[PDB]
């Protein structure tokens, strides 16, 4: 019964590594974003980046952006579209994406279960 | 129309079982983990375990570790990634792999419904 389920974990895996390059490109993206846009100036760009490094990669997937949207006139009416795409339509969209990529990967596993 | 609904509870409650030993592998391998590194020293093991361990089990599926990353010089560089691959890296894949075989599971049910 067990047998399966480390190798169709093992797959899941490959999977997460071939996800992290996306995932790498998204965070790249907006990071710098935030970084120029939210604040500026910084200890150099590692104080900038290590500052809110934390929110993008965990936050997301756990709490909404509260204090963000307060932090935030061109400079107003150009600040909701950054936002707006940066976690709401792309962050979804990428992790449910990889979501879907894992359901695949389990129901080809199980289908062809004890012959693996 | 709720005939199939108990039987396919019960194979899904079949499923929660095996993945059972899994995850008590990882709640064991990253609990131990975190009491030796994240605080020296405790009220024998069962103090420093209950400790904390409502966060592992419950917390991560309900909210991000957010006091966590500020309670963590060699011991700050390799404080990073043991929860970078404590939370982040295991427990998404091993809940996300628990959620597809619920998928799989209810799939093959309903697949077959008006003979169970």
């Amino acid at each position: 019964n067990l047998g399966p389920k480390i190798i169709m974990l093992q797959r899941m895996l490959i999977d997460v590594f071939f996800f992290l390059f996306l995932f790498a490109v998204w965070m790249v993206a907006f990071g710098v974003a935030r970084q120029g846009i939210l604040r500026q100036n910084e200890q150099r760009w590692r104080w900038i980046f290590r500052s809110v490094i934390y929110e993008p990669y965990l936050a997301m997937f756990g709490q909404v952006p509260s204090d963000v949207d307060s932090t935030t006139r061109f400079p107003e009416w150009i600040t909701i579209p950054l936002v707006c795409i940066y976690m709401l339509s792309t962050n979804i969209l990428l992790v449910n994406l990889l979501v879907a990529m894992f359901g695949y990967t389990v129901g080809i596993v199980q289908e062809n279960n004890d012959q693996v």
